[PDB]
């Protein structure tokens, strides 16, 4: 155990849709990365926040965010704290920077969707397709209790219909205008912005990285094709141990065809760019970012507790 990742300032790990610290209180959101990172000397603390809400409005996410984060600065006497999303994590990570910048040092996001996701575009016009809204109220129904049965601390507060309508695009573009960063590079751009900002009169090192594995391949038909690279083909163990690599295949093969091009299953190489965009090549899949399922990921995919543990060094050399 060293000091390799002791910041100045403590990390907080941001989930994502779905997310909480402890899924039933039993397997880590962030698997291995928080017994990682402190025994690297880092001082982490993993929020718990709706796995279903907005992140802006006042049952949002956001200020579930700030809230917890007033308490870990409380706790640990510093007077900021370094954010690291993941996914939709990244976006509650922006809104917190904006609304409290006071209180934040450093933005990090992993795979998220600052631009939307056409996956989400794809669910949502599926619902408005059944003009009872049968499909939506049975569906979300499902979902929210989902959620309140695996939040670690079982909040009921949890609305599917609003995380679906936050991540998609033309909502992502909507909340890009209301919660500007200046690390966001133009819409459209697929490039990314300034990797600083100063809001408030206070400056946030801001960073990012994308996993890549679903690729395009050939168009017949009108129909393109996909390939995962982060596997062996076909007989990658990862396809037998962990059931989200061929689903998230499945859906980044869909988003290819919505447009999305390369993606992690969910989220776009563009739509994740944001600051300093540290990498945008492993050959990983949405929860492959994150350590998951249970650490297994495809054989070509670069180990994600050694990128964040990395980035936990980069932070404390900027100073953060
Ligand atoms: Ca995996």
């Amino acid at each position: 155990a060293d000091d390799y990742a002791t910041t100045r300032y403590p990390i907080v790990l941001v989930h994502g849709l779905t997310g909480t610290d402890k899924y039933a209180g039993v397997l880590e959101y962030w698997y291995g990365i928080q017994e990682d990172l402190q025994q690297h000397g880092a001082t982490v603390y993993v929020a718990n926040l709706s796995g279903f809400q907005s992140d802006d409005g006042p049952n949002g996410r956001g200020e579930q965010l700030l809230a917890y984060v007033k308490t870990v600065l409380a706790a640990t006497g510093a007077t900021k704290v370094n954010l690291v999303g993941h996914s939709q994590g990244g976006l509650t990570s922006r809104y917190v920077a904006a609304v409290a910048p006071d209180l934040v040092a450093s933005v990090t996001t992993i795979g998220t969707p600052h631009r939307g996701s056409e996956f989400a575009d794809f669910v949502q016009g599926v619902l408005a397709y059944d003009p009872t809204g049968l499909s939506s109220s049975v569906i979300a129904a499902f979902v929210n209790v989902f959620g309140i049965l695996t939040s670690s601390s079982h909040n009921t507060n949890q609305d599917a219909l609003a995380s679906l309508k936050t991540l998609t695009t033309a909502q992502a573009a909507t909340y890009n205008q209301n919660y500007p960063s200046a690390g966001l590079g133009a819409p459209g751009s697929c490039q990314t912005g300034a990797p600083t900002e100063t809001v408030g009169g206070n400056t946030h090192l801001l960073y990012s990285w994308a996993g890549t594995a679903i690729q395009p391949t050939l168009s017949v038909f009108g129909v393109t094709g996909a390939t995962d690279t982060s596997t062996i083909p076909l007989v990658d163990p990862a396809n037998a141990l962990d059931p989200s690599t061929l689903a998230l295949f499945g859906t980044g093969t869909v988003m290819i065809n919505r447009g999305s091009g390369q993606n992690d299953g969910l989220v776009s190489k563009c739509s994740a760019l944001y600051g300093q965009v540290l990498s945008t090549s492993y050959k990983w899949n949405h929860i492959d970012e994150i350590n998951q399922l249970l650490g297994v990921r495809g054989a070509f995919a670069e180990d994600p507790v050694a990128v964040i543990r990395t980035h936990a060094n980069r932070l404390k050399l900027a100073g953060v």
